[PDB]
């Protein structure tokens, strides 16, 4: 898709596909930054990821939506979020804008549960600071929409 | 999960989903590096991200397999791959291998047409060198397997 055309921060129905039986799997482009104009930090995006899916599962992931997974994009310009169900751009965003407020509520590293050799893949690649700025940005800038 | 006991390269199974209608979703931890011992290049996982995902599906997904999203983790030591269906370790540990050799089928960056600023949200960030790097290292170590 034309990354020059799209804007950020903005939800976007990334792809839609059905299950063999009946259930629905929707996949969202949770694009934080403006394609090639800005970029997420390998540490920020990482400490963030932890918190994001812990919180998006709180505001979103209710009873008629199911979260499979939320993980950062290689291009570190936002996360991809596959889920069981099919919310719309409003519903996700509202869930995203909330979460960021949830992230802010974490003053230090010992609050991030995983963050250790025994449970986090790469213990020293965490920046709660960078991951808070992002929240601030997003929360500040507002989460619009990007339709295909 | 105790990362310390984990082995890489190796396919681990991190999640299976039961959707109301029946069909089961599967999420696979694809671990390239030993956590906190070895890790992936930021510019390289991206590069390896446009490759892998495609090639994979060209050796996987069928009359019972459908991949939703192959995406890099934050820690940067592995790769989660969600799909509708239920293929096991050997069936993922094998096409990742078919998927790895093809990385080395990649001649140069001038083989990635998606490397435009209208299709890549971070086309600058790129390293087919480290693709091949990571690649040849995987095809030498042979993918193993981990059991939660
Ligand atoms: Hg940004
Ligand atoms: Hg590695
Ligand atoms: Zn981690
Ligand atoms: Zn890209």
């Amino acid at each position: 898709v034309d990354h020059t055309k799209m804007n950020a921060p903005a939800v976007r129905i990334a792809k839609t596909m059905l299950t063999p039986k009946g259930d629905n799997i929707t996949v969202f482009d949770l694009r934080f930054c403006i394609p090639n104009k800005e970029i997420l930090s390998p540490k920020g995006i990482h400490t963030l990821e932890h918190l994001f899916a812990g919180f998006m599962r709180d505001h979103l992931n209710g009873d008629s939506i199911e979260i499979i997974d939320i993980s950062p994009m290689g291009c570190r310009t936002g996360f991809y979020m596959s889920l069981i169900g099919t919310p719309n751009e409003q519903k996700v965003s509202e869930a995203w804008l909330a979460s960021m407020q949830d992230v802010l509520g974490v003053q230090d590293q010992a609050s991030i549960p995983e963050l250790n050799i025994y449970q986090c893949g790469s213990y020293t690649e965490h920046s709660l600071e960078d991951a808070h700025e992002i929240a601030k940005n997003v929360i500040a800038r507002g989460i619009g929409v990007n339709k295909n």
